[PDB]
């Protein structure tokens, strides 16, 4: 894309610098840190200014590409990221690797109503490294798992419905944290939003990292 088109969430949080809530370990990418989650509550939020730039990119594109590498404990339901209200009253968006259901769940809360959909046949919690590419556009979600599998789902509302002009003033982006007892268990690496590019381009670059 153009200006501010790649957002690496762990870099933005400063998690690599701050010794709290994780252990730095190896991952598929030999050139970047990987994060074994210990206490997700202690991993800093994305700063407000950075988050508002992300929000504006999503609202502009009417969607996003989200890349992540994960090594998740079997049969666990683990939040990849969530947008949490600063008043502690709940989340407005999350992406959960649901190892209890074998799905990737996408939740949006708009106008007081929670809407959740499962991308089915997306068993990501295997105790082994997996790479995903999630492409959300309008009310459509398409998930590519490693370089072998595509699974799709339809959202009840367009993705941009949640991503408002002043969202950063009322909510924060948290990594690996969400729900009740749904913090991520395992390791994450290279959790990145990418704009102005297609899954086709990512997968040929072998973003099946």
């Amino acid at each position: 894309g153009g200006d501010n088109s790649v957002f690496d969430i762990f870099e933005l949080t400063g998690a690599a610098r701050k010794g709290s809530g994780r252990r730095l370990v190896k991952g598929p990418d030999p050139s970047s840190p990987a994060f074994r989650i210990e206490d997700a509550n202690l991993i800093p939020p994305v700063p407000d200014d950075k988050f508002q730039d992300l929000v504006d990119a999503v609202r502009t594109e009417k969607g996003f590409l989200l890349l992540a590498s994960l090594r998740q404990m079997k049969k666990t339901r683990g939040t990849l990221l969530a947008l949490e209200r600063k008043d502690h009253s709940g989340q407005v968006f999350s992406v959960v690797s649901n190892g209890k259901a074998g799905t990737l769940d996408l939740s949006l809360t708009v106008q007081g109503k929670q809407h959740v959909v499962s991308v089915e046949e997306a068993l990501l919690a295997t105790g082994q490294w997996k790479s995903i590419t999630l492409f959300v556009q309008e009310d459509r979600a398409q998930l590519y798992i490693d370089c072998e599998k595509m699974e799709n789902a339809e959202l009840d509302v367009p993705i941009q419905s949640v991503f408002t002009r002043d969202l950063a003033s009322i909510a924060r982006l948290r990594i690996a944290k969400g729900g009740v007892n749904d913090n991520f268990q395992g390791v994450l690496q290279n959790v990145r939003f990418v704009f102005g590019t297609t899954p086709e381009d990512i997968l040929r670059n072998k973003g099946c990292s």
